[PDB]
């Protein structure tokens, strides 16, 4: 099934977007180009793959290719220094595995600080001030910050910011004998979460629907999320900014950074167009714009792009919050590892365990995140 | 409602079984009908969410823990003087959360298969093992090949003088306290690792070739379960069944399959599976119906396994049983299993220390090969 393009991309991405792209590669060149938005497309590509069929062309996060790449599913893609000197190079570090680049970075993700400009026109730069900001909204009838504490992906930027990390990056290489969850840093960082809770300026029940909610009725007077959350707050008129997340012991939040990311399928016989359509028609101003026009990209890899969308302040956040952070880890192990931490911080937020316990615990898991 | 449908694996007696059903029928009407389908343990727990599924199920009592932790098991209701007529220990395979959920039927683990030409009299001792494998060497034998690479067979020397897989008390699991690295632990597989060396026994002997050697008159003594016997009888190797050797004056440890029967957490027929199970199946003539299709090895029924005992085959499946421990009805045990596996693989091919291999078998870091994926 050679001589065409088949491209498939999640639902709530801009398909159709991407089909215009498409039909002016085949303008030009007389390839056709058909998108598809499969329902489950990233457990349907392995399945189909594996037994040599499947798109050329998969749009998904960044971290799920790691997988892919393990199982010998994804081509190794070969842009020129030119090309790569395009996208920031932050990007390029989530798309290696074994050292080779295995797909083309897109666009980025990474939670940012949500203000209420009613409430607080001048949000504050740093975790230690919350408190005493939490005082003075209490006495309005506000409270200063809630988020959802249920799911370690929101806690973990303040976890990471004095040096807590998940799993050694060095050499373009994770060392999964290395864990830093149960450090200096990590310890610090939870124990100033907990103190939060114990004092109440947050309750350790806290869920996204719940922090949502208080948010956008104008209860509380920051959140901490992401892009996927800013039409909800449209839709409920709240004056709200996007703004870098405060700093902990002078160090930034470090929140983890997703990057949708376009591979090319190893058992594809069409991996020169699939080259030349990537990097010559959508990774370009006219490219992304024709996706970003049907639905908002955020902030993309692509830096003259990124320039241009980066005059809307809250896509410059949301930059600027994923340069501070890390890459999510594209390795197999980091599902046990939030299972494992997701358990510590409920239990160190309830009391169940202090947080050297429960930290000590999420970095020797022992058997622990094997459900059921 | 108003009948019984079993579900056992075609391996079994089910047409012995078939027959102490058509004996329910004729004293209470009620119709039993026996299946063997495919892959059951798979289909039970999809099927008893549609409701169906059978009223009552044979199985090993490992899966059992599974199926009660979903709620898929009644809790059962004999007496205490139907209780007595089991061996005390059986009940114990079929507790789950202090409740028990099946009724034992039968006993299996390993022994010792020794060949009575080579060696009529079998070491009592693991330690005898070395002298006795020279003697036989001079003679183009050798004393012992067994599965070296699946670690239920290793598991009765490294269990012998302490070591143990999950801490179990007040009848449950302690996932979190792994008893593979301790002093017993690391004493056995040692002592197993220096027969590599040693040349007593090479790495990598797995089922096929330990199996072949024993058959062929080629090794005086083999590590196996009842399932090994038929071919061993077609071998015609004049051969016994007897107690694993003793590792620091302290038995050999194997691992107990109890064979099982649960009921059905939704089957409107809980009270007609329990007078069936109770008053025809687990009897002298019930057991003998199915054993007499295909034997059970050692039964759980205190009357009938004085019986069957009378082979010391099957004394000696008992014996063993009785020092050994039953297998964990947790589903963190193919995990256990998995990392057992490469510890053994890793201190026998030198890739690791016994300290080392051990220490990570019994706390898997990020690093384990439980949690890859590949
Ligand atoms: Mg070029």
């Amino acid at each position: 099934e050679e001589g065409k393009l088949v491209i498939w991309i999640n639902g709530d991405k801009g398909y159709n977007g991407l089909a215009e792209v498409g039909k002016k590669f085949e303008k030009d060149t007389g390839i056709k180009v058909t998108v598809e938005h499969p329902d489950k497309l990233e457990e349907k590509f392995p399945q189909v793959a594996a037994t040599g069929d499947g798109p050329d062309i998969i749009f998904w996060a960044h971290d799920r290719f790691g997988g892919y790449a393990q199982s010998g599913l994804l081509a190794e893609i070969t842009p020129d220094k030119a090309f790569q000197d395009k996208l920031y190079p932050f990007t390029w570090d989530a798309v290696r595995y074994n050292g080779k680049l295995i797909a083309y970075p897109i666009a980025v993700e990474a939670l940012s600080l949500i203000y209420n400009k009613d409430l607080l026109p001048n949000p504050p730069k740093t975790w230690e001030e919350i408190p005493a900001l939490d005082r003075e909204l209490k006495a309005k009838g506000k409270s200063a910050l809630m988020f959802n504490l249920q799911e370690p992906y929101f806690t973990w930027p303040l976890i990471a910011a004095d040096g807590g990390y998940a799993f050694k990056y060095e050499n373009g290489k994770y060392d999964i004998k290395d864990v830093g969850v149960d450090n200096a840093g990590a310890k610090a960082g939870l124990t100033f979460l907990v103190d939060l809770i114990k004092n109440k300026h947050m309750n350790a029940d806290t869920d996204y629907s719940i922090a949502e909610a208080a948010f956008n009725k104008g209860e509380t007077a920051m959140t901490i999320n992401g892009p996927w959350a800013w039409s909800n707050i449209d839709t409920s008129k709240v004056n709200y900014g996007v703004t870098v997340l405060p700093t902990f012991k002078g160090q930034p939040s470090k929140p983890f950074v997703g990057v949708l990311s376009a591979g090319i399928n190893a058992a594809s016989p069409n991996k020169e167009l699939a080259k030349e359509f990537l990097e010559n028609y959508l990774l370009t101003d006219e490219g992304l714009e024709a996706v970003n026009k049907d639905k908002p990209l955020g902030a993309v890899a692509l830096k003259s792009y990124e320039e241009e969308l980066a005059k809307d302040p809250r896509i410059a956040a949301t930059m600027e919050n994923a340069q501070k952070g890390e890459i999510m880890p594209n390795i197999p192990q980091m599902s046990a590892f939030w299972y494992a931490v997701r358990t510590a911080v409920i239990n160190a937020a309830s009391g169940r365990q202090t947080v050297d316990e429960a930290l000590k615990d999420a970095a020797d898991p022992g058997y622990d995140s094997i459900i059921y």
